[PDB]
């Protein structure tokens, strides 16, 4: 088990640590339907995503995307500093994995 | 897959952006039955609903309807400046398709 | 469909408007085995409830029943001014089947 | 049907009504197994319990169960005034069934 | 039934009471596949986790695990003062079972 978001990362393919220490600039979300996901965006210009759930999603993961989506929109609101976001670099936008919370 | 509202938009037929750049001037939600929507308005006088879910909905948009009627009432509360709304426009009020938040 | 909650509401039989323009003075719930149920008071005396789910519902107003509860909570914490509420005025309390916040 | 928490815990036996008229104290939750219940306290030494979900209730009360400890995690962090608690005097902590909060 | 945390920790082998008496310094999430858990730390260095949802979980603890999280991020969000968690000390990070705050 990782103690860590960045020991979290290493346990996967096709993933790095971006390190923000920034609050999230912008957030969108969509009911649209084969693109109901999330996406946000850094000032530094670096836009991410929830990944629409789908085939490459376990049925472990379907509650946690969810969750993922309320911590994006409720950190937006308060502002609240993101440290780092562990992403998927093979989606674009990259798709997130995980997120750490600090200041 | 899109990278931003505007973008995401432009992968439906009879949608619109509509750019309103202000917080949300009200919010009204109803649990009667065949009217279980939301409609917001701005101070501009523009109005918008989140349509009954329904015949026109996939499965996989049930909860992005859920999630997109939670994410108004707290952009309401929080007067959140919302930047852009991408709206069916073959209904009345425009159906709220997705929204984009930042300031 | 309707573009505002005096509209919504005379899609209706047997309901009323009410103009509060005030916030909520108490909110109540309970857990209790056939009263779980909420009561919200304004300070003029007004009354509400949000009827505990029953046969004279149908499935789509379930889920619109328990976010009508969560709105009510986070209005009362918020103080957010409430504008109107749509009613059943012939249950007592007189039962929400609508509201509207703005100011 | 009752339009005051008073009236309502007449309704039922073996309750009692307790006059707090003050924020909680503190608020402890649990997810051990067969403990998985949430523990209030007021300054004045009150302690109170959300029972854990069991063959007691009925299954309208399931999602009410899962509410009262939203709303008393929400009152706790905003410091919100408890005015009453509906509560069943038998149990040990007392187990509520209603909460009333007025400021 | 247990009146507070440290004589819940006391009904489960394996468990003991941290005294934090401190808020959240760090929140940390996961979506990824297997891997769906929490993990949150104090400025003295303390690590803890939500455990990913197993096999060692009654069906009981499936809410309340998701519950937990949810109380992490408010907790973090509001800068809550953490009083108590009792924790399983057979895993790394230590398991949370349960939490108090107080202030
Ligand atoms: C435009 C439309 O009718 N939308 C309905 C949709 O139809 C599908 C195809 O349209 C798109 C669409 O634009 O919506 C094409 C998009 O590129 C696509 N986007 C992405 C990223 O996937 C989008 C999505 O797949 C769906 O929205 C996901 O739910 O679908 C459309 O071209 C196709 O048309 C067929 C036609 O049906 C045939 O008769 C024949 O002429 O061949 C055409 C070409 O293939 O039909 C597709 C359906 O299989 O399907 C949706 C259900 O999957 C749904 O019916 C949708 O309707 C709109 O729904 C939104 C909310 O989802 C609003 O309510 C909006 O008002 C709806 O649009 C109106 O009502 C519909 C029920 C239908 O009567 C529409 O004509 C009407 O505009
Ligand atoms: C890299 C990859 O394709 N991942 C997909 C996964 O594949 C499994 C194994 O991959 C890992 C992983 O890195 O993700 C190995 C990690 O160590 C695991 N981590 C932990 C902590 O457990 C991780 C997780 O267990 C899973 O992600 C949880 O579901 O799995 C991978 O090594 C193995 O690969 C096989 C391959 O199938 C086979 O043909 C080849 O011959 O040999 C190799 C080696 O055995 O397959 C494993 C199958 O489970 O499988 C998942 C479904 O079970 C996903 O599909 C996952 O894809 C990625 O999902 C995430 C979301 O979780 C992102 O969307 C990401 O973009 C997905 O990856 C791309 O899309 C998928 C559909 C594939 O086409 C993939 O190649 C793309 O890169
Ligand atoms: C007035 C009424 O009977 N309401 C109940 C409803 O009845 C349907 C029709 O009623 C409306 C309504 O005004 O509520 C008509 C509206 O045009 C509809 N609006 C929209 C936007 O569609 C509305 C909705 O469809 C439903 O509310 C959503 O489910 O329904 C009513 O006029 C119609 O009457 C028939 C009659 O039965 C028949 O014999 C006669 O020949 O023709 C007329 C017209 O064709 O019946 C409809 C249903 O059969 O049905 C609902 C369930 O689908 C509910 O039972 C509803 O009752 C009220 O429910 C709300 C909560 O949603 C409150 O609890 C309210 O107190 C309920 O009303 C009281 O209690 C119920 C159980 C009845 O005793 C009612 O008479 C009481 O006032
Ligand atoms: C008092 C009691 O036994 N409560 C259990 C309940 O029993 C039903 C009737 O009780 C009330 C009640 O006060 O709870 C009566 C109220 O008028 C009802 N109010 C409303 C608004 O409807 C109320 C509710 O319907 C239910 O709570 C909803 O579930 O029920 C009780 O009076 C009745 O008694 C019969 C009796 O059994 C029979 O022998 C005699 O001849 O006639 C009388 C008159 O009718 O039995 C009813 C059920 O058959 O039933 C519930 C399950 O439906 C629960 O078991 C409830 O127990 C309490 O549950 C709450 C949580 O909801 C708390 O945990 C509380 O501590 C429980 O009470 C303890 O445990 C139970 C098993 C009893 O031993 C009781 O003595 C303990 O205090
Ligand atoms: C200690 C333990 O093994 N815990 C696992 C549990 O085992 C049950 C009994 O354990 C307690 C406990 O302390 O957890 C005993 C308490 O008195 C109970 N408290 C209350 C209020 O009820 C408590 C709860 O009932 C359960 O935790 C609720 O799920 O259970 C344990 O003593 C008993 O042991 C048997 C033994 O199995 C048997 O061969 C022998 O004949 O007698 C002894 C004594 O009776 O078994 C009980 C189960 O039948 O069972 C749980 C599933 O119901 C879990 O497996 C639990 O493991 C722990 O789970 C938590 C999360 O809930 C953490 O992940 C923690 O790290 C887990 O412990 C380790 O992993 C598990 C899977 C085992 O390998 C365990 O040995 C590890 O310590
Ligand atoms: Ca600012
Ligand atoms: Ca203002
Ligand atoms: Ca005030
Ligand atoms: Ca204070
Ligand atoms: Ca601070």
């Amino acid at each position: 088990t990782p103690q860590n978001i960045t020991d979290l990362c290493a346990e996967y393919h096709n993933t790095q640590i971006h390190t923000l220490n920034d609050k999230i600039f912008s957030y969108t979300e969509s009911l649209a339907g084969k693109r109901e996901m999330a996406i946000i965006t850094f000032k530094n210009g670096a836009t991410f995503q929830v990944e629409v759930p789908g085939s490459q999603h376990i049925d472990s993961q379907k509650k946690a995307i969810e969750r993922m989506k309320d911590t994006l929109r409720i950190a937006y609101l308060t502002e609240a500093k993101v440290e780092k976001l562990c992403v998927w670099n093979n989606k674009t936008p990259h798709a997130i994995a995980a997120i750490s919370m600090a200041n």
